[PDB]
């Protein structure tokens, strides 16, 4: 069904990057990617698992709502956004570790496995846990998966409270004017090699919804903007956004 | 309790306009406006009705959810983005009044009255109903009324349920960047002397929200654009956006 586009690799040739775009058109039910071998290779998912972490600790109770503060406990660390009051809107903008790892330590192992097969959210690699569980939750995820589940999520077709899942969505908010609004998450798994860059989400338009998923090798935290660059070049050539 | 700023008026004599803005930091639970006379004027809503209309329907099950489509009829009314298919989010975006009329003819007066005296919006005014019941609700509103309704819906306290508050919320979505999400209404009471244009809404921060109502003498449809533009003067001077 899906449609590879090679004209999007100089998007990424032109940044000396390697790395995939998926790109789903809602209305038409069709996929198209830059290279279909690389749009189904599974990667750790860094902070992009915060979004079904997120739906957990909400539809548990762990987050009562989107208002909720979780204090800064006072001890300065690396990421200077880290170290400040937060809520679950800002603690995702800000991919802030520490607020989820508390959540983690709350829903628990057992909990946070179980509802992630829930979400059918990537699958367990042979290397099991290879850091925290919170931080890679045992699985690793391709971009063309990463597009189902967001498909799920913005149907509210996940196996977790409809109320879970639009706090969600507003969480993901991430852009919005006259001719369109992002939803989305960006990580980066820099533990690892291969390190490799996220962006995933959606694009809504008046008439229609694209999905996309976008990963690229990344050795270093110098080329992290190339996420949503490169995302924005593909969305632009697709006339997607202006 | 509540403050005024006087310098806020050069924002209006800047474009040879006469008006209000009104500003409620949550944080604090202090309100400023440029005139406090004008803050507490009743205007008929215009397109601001179209929230708590929307919150009614969803709420009476007329529209199902954000997605359900009300086709064209197929008949070419003079502003061009009504003749075309819409949504709720769309419907909320170009102030659709072919598509809030039929939400209208199937909610029915009467309980589109009781409802919106439940959600206590504004007051009914000597004058009655000056138009059709759905353009104006039969009452008038205060910018600082139009305040209080906002801070309601914001924090889920309006009786209609959580899910209908949070759908408005998000046809509500103006603006969002890594700065500040706007949610907010425009409306134009255009039949009537005075002829009055609004804009309505809250602007969200990191670590705050700023709700702000303002609206202006406007005999012409020119320059509608300076409710956004005046407004935006207001909230720059006031350090809330860049
Ligand atoms: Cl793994
Ligand atoms: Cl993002
Ligand atoms: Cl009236
Ligand atoms: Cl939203
Ligand atoms: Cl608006």
């Amino acid at each position: 069904e899906w449609q590879e586009n090679k004209s999007w690799n100089v998007h990424f040739t032109e940044h000396k990057s390697q790395g995939v775009v998926v790109l789903w058109n809602e209305n038409e039910q069709q996929g198209f990617t830059n290279n279909l071998k690389r749009a189904n290779q599974a990667f750790l998912p860094a902070s992009t698992l915060k979004i079904p972490n997120s739906l957990i600790a909400l539809d548990l109770g762990v987050v009562k709502d989107e208002h909720q503060v979780f204090k800064w406990d006072g001890q300065t660390r690396d990421i200077a956004t880290w170290n400040r009051d937060h809520n679950l809107i800002t603690a995702m903008k800000y991919s802030v570790v520490p607020v989820y790892q508390e959540f983690a330590r709350q829903i628990g192992e057992a909990r946070m496995s179980k509802m992630l097969h829930a979400f059918d959210y990537g699958n367990e690699d042979i290397s099991g846990n290879v850091d925290s569980f919170w931080l890679d939750g045992g699985i690793r995820i391709s971009a063309t998966e990463q597009i189902s589940f967001l498909r799920k999520l913005y149907h509210n077709k996940l196996h977790v409270s409809e109320r879970s899942q639009r706090i969600v969505k507003q969480a993901m908010l991430t852009e919005a004017n006259g001719d369109y609004i992002i939803r989305a998450k960006t990580g980066y798994a820099a533990r690892i090699e291969p390190k490799i860059g996220w962006w995933v989400g959606w694009v809504e338009l008046d008439d229609n919804v694209w999905f996309f998923a976008m990963n690229m090798d990344m050795p270093t935290s110098d080329g992290l903007g190339l996420r949503q660059a490169i995302t924005k070049e593909v969305l632009k050539q697709e006339k997607i956004i202006p």
